[PDB]
């Protein structure tokens, strides 16, 4: 629940935090659970149905794609594994073996996953990192399917939930199952999290032309400078804002389920207009304390 002194400063010198048996098995089971009904209850969006011959679809396809991201803030979407599909745009596997993350609000619109989301072991670690008043602006379930589950590239979250000033975004990383060097655990690069960030994520203003873009750009870092951060099922990793971190492929016969979800301190911050997640007047960023 809440970090020591000791805890505290590791995390501001490396700029992420493990935090092993965070949550037990049981609550790790109930997220398994949970995820795998609303799995089954799927339907495959619209825009993965129809398959692709000429760019006149396969470019409308990727349009529908983009407005079904761009409006799942407050959601709980399905976004499949890029390579899972042939070259007409057909499912290899079934749809419910290919889904790469499910988001954005299911820290909203499940019991279950925003129990634990505003949980009181939750609330005193945000305490004990004196958070004012956070609240939770985005989460994902991240499934790291056996043998094809996707690597995540070198990146920064503050590039794609961007604040004025920074510092004020944090992520919580949960392990549902073990995470290893086999299965596609994080890594980051300790101490990366001083210098901003070279990228940032954009999407279309007011004027229709619904879509994203990015400013700037990752700069190639050396990747002898990553260290693997693998964890036991209920383990949380916290992750600041502006650390690089990344995850490989998983070329495993397991998957890496992880549930995550995103902290913004509220107080005396500015959520960028710009970022891809806008807060809808259905859901505005819920407050974390209770
Ligand atoms: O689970 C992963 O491999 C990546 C998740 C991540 O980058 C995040 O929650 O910030
Ligand atoms: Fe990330």
């Amino acid at each position: 629940a809440c970090l020591s002194p000791s805890q505290l400063q590791k995390f501001q010198q490396d700029g992420f935090l493990v935090l092993e048996g965070f949550l037990s098995a049981e609550e790790c089971v109930a997220m398994q659970q949970r995820i795998g009904e609303i799995v089954a209850e799927m339907d495959v969006p619209l825009h993965c149905r129809t398959e692709f011959s000429t760019q006149e679809e396969e470019q409308l396809r990727a349009q529908g794609s983009t407005d079904y991201f761009l409006s799942s803030g407050d959601k709980i979407r399905f976004f499949f594994e890029k390579g899972v599909f042939d070259e007409k745009g057909n499912f290899l596997v079934p749809p419910e073996k290919s889904i790469n993350k499910i988001g954005h609000a299911l820290h909203a619109h499940d019991p279950v996953f925003k129990s634990i989301t505003h949980s009181f072991k939750v609330q005193t670690l945000a305490r004990s990192l004196g958070l004012q008043m956070p609240v939770v602006v985005q989460s994902m379930y991240i499934f790291k399917q056996p043998h094809f589950g996707g690597e995540v590239s070198p990146h920064q979250d503050a590039s794609f939930l961007y604040t004025e000033p920074l510092g004020r975004v944090l992520g919580v990383w949960i392990a549902v199952e073990d995470a290893t060097l086999e299965n596609g655990c994080l890594w980051f690069i300790p101490g990366s999290h001083t210098s901003g960030v070279s990228r940032r994520m954009v999407r279309a203003p007011v004027g229709s032309a619904p879509g994203t873009s990015f400013l700037g750009s990752e700069p190639a870092r050396d990747n002898s400078l990553f260290v693997p951060t693998p964890v036991q099922r209920g383990a949380l990793v916290l992750i600041h804002g502006e650390v690089v971190h990344k995850s490989k492929q998983n070329l495993s016969d397991r998957s890496r389920q992880a549930y995550t979800f995103h902290l913004m301190e509220a107080s005396g911050t500015t959520w960028s207009p710009e970022n891809w997640l806008q807060p809808t007047a259905e859901l505005p960023f819920p407050q974390l304390y209770t």
